[PDB]
RNA sequence: AGAGGCUUGAUAGUACUACCGUAAGUACAUAAUAUACAGUCCCAGCAGUAGCGGUUAAACUAUAGAAGAGUCGAGUAUUAUCCAUACAUACCAGGCGUAAAAAGCGUUCAUCCAU
């Protein structure tokens, strides 16, 4: 996308994607919780619980979006 | 008529707790009518969504117009009020083609649903 800014009908597929991996992490959670832990520090991914409902406001709210902050500097938040 | 207020053009099934065809104010006296008739004639009026009134229609006024043809009755009737009678106030018990009603196409939060 950085390359090609013109490429529409491809931003619609990420979020796909992105959506995806979150609900992969939250079955992964509650079956092996050692395990979930080991996978994110290898590739530095920012481990986040599920043992809450979310709220509904989006001020407090997980954003998928900026799971790789540390990899990531510039989409991680905004005003 | 021991006694008054309504209707007198069509339309309305006119209430239901016992009895549920298992019986007379049954017959004589004791049988009749009002879509007969009178006044005005798009003028005066009545009425209920629909309407009538010009040449005379049971639709307007009038019952010494005949001991009024009817329903109530010591009351009757108009307006007003509510969850306004299945105009279903819609779980029981209405919809989303043409008729009033499905967001331009899609991934996510919460809730609900699933084997």
């Amino acid at each position: 996308l950085l390359r090609h800014f013109r490429d529409q009908q491809k931003k619609k597929v990420l979020s796909i994607w992105l959506s995806r991996r979150h609900r992969v992490m939250k079955y992964l959670y509650r079956v092996d919780f050692n395990l979930y832990k080991y996978v994110c520090q290898q590739l530095r991914i920012k481990c986040v619980r599920f043992a809450i409902p979310d709220s509904r406001d989006r001020q407090r709210a997980i954003s998928p979006i900026a799971v790789d902050g540390d990899r990531c500097k510039f989409l991680i938040r905004q005003k």
